[PDB]
């Protein structure tokens, strides 16, 4: 496993062990071999589990989830998945590990897809080892995989919006329900029809994962109403999972814009990663797993691939090299390796951009590719009148830095900056210049 020029696939099964059993026990051996190592954690949920499994174990823990003093000489890292990328980008010494463990190494964000790009890609120059650590490698098509308890498998019609008759066998049910939803707007409505039954809902996003996810500790609930983030190692005590199997999926229009597409089927691992929160319990046979949808392979022509490639062609590897994608996923994007390479100033606006300006990678590439500057907004406000963002059925309206009202309109049109009122929100703070 962990001699130079290997990348293993860790695949068992969801629940098997793979963080808990096997992650300790490579640590340790990486530790007695000195072998300088990074542990890729996708969420800053699992990193903080990822301690208690490692706990006496000296790991240098990169991450403010986690409330640990470090001795210094600590050769084993860990970080979130989002976090490696990042200091790729940003002109940091990042060691060049020997080994490279990433967890939940399914997650298709564009900096998971990068990082792996990056790994595997060092793996195949013959300079490091790398263990990728999912039940669901890319290419799955099994969405029913082993459990360690036998899980009900049921195909049934699920509501996308609020319902009034039809669907007892939604609300019947006594135990706890762990729900995906393709969106956070189409999770609102879910959880305002549960919550008017008279269930206890928590509804978990990207953007609120890391804070409402102790909710599901901390206070009793009926359900849990999720996005796809919960794919990533989220961890329930629950007996039920209610799947759209259908998600939302990023697509550029003509080079020009992005538009979420769908809602449409999910991939197979995607299924298999949401049923996999159930089944769980050895000693608890019997979760349930309602699914209302077939599985397609709809991460194909994602935007997600694409981003991961502009986040790849910008970040060093040797000389002009520039790393490929973890080839199981690289014919997903239609791509040329090295046509986002950015000058050095703007590389550096591309990165504040996503980091500081929190926009998506691909907008951050058109704004940075034009040679605009990060603290220059005016971009989004002089784009063509069907690049409009609206809420409530009104044109949004920003006061601008200069101190003038003017309608929400950029140049480039990127879905996802208004996708809900939280995104759009935070859109038009930017666009007013607030950070
Ligand atoms: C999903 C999704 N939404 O936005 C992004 N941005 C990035 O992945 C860019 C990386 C990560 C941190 C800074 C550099 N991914």
């Amino acid at each position: 496993m962990l001699k130079k020029k290997q990348l293993t696939v860790l695949d068992l099964h969801p629940g098997a062990g793979k963080t808990r059993r096997v992650l300790p026990e490579i640590v340790r051996e990486a530790i007695k071999k000195r072998l300088r190592t990074v542990i890729l954690a996708p969420t800053r949920v699992v990193a903080a589990e990822m301690e208690e499994a490692l706990r006496g174990l000296p790991v240098r823990y990169m991450t403010t989830a986690v409330n640990v003093t470090h001795s210094g000489t600590e050769i084993v890292d860990l970080m979130c998945h989002a976090t490696f990328t990042s200091r790729l980008l940003q002109p940091i010494r990042v060691p060049n590990y020997n080994l490279n463990i990433m967890d939940e190494a399914h997650f298709t964000d564009p900096s998971s897809i990068a990082a792996r790009g990056y790994i595997s890609t060092r793996v195949e120059m013959g300079e490091a080892a790398a263990i990728f650590m999912t039940a669901t490698p890319p290419g799955t098509r099994d969405a029913f995989p082993d459990s360690n308890s036998p899980i009900m498998d049921t195909e049934v019609e699920v509501p996308e919006r609020a319902w009034s008759s039809g669907f007892d066998w939604v609300t019947d049910h006594s135990g706890k329900t762990v729900w995906f939803v393709p969106s956070v707007r189409n999770g609102n409505e879910i959880a305002a029809c549960l919550t008017k039954a008279g269930k206890r809902v928590i509804q978990l996003s990207r953007k609120t994962f890391e804070t409402e996810f102790q909710k599901t500790k901390n206070q009793e609930w009926d359900f849990v109403i999720t996005t796809d983030i919960s794919e990533m190692g989220a961890n329930f005590k629950a007996d039920r999972v209610i799947d759209s199997r259908r998600c939302l999926k990023p697509v550029i229009l003509d080079g020009e814009r992005v538009i979420l597409a769908g809602p449409m089927p999910v991939t197979h691992a995607s299924a298999a990663q949401r049923r996999g929160r159930i089944g769980r319990n050895p000693n608890k046979p019997g979760d349930e797993y309602m699914y209302g949808g077939g599985c397609a392979e709809t991460d194909e022509g994602h935007a997600h691939w694409l981003e991961a490639r502009m986040l790849l062609d910008n970040i060093y590897l040797q000389d002009g090299l520039i790393a490929s994608l973890y080839r199981p996923e690289a014919d997903k994007v239609a791509a040329i390796e090295g046509e986002f390479k950015l000058r050095t100033e703007q590389r550096k606006t591309f990165v504040e951009l996503m980091k500081r300006g929190d926009l998506p990678v691909w907008l951050a590439y058109q704004v940075a590719s034009a040679g605009i500057t990060y603290t220059d907004r005016r971009w989004c406000f002089d784009g063509t009148t069907n690049n409009t963002i609206m809420e409530d059925s009104v044109p949004a309206e920003v006061w601008t830095k200069y101190g003038e009202k003017r309608v929400l309109k950029p140049r480039w049109m990127d879905a996802r900056v208004c996708s809900d009122h939280a995104a759009l929100k935070s859109f038009k703070e930017f666009a007013a210049g607030k950070r």
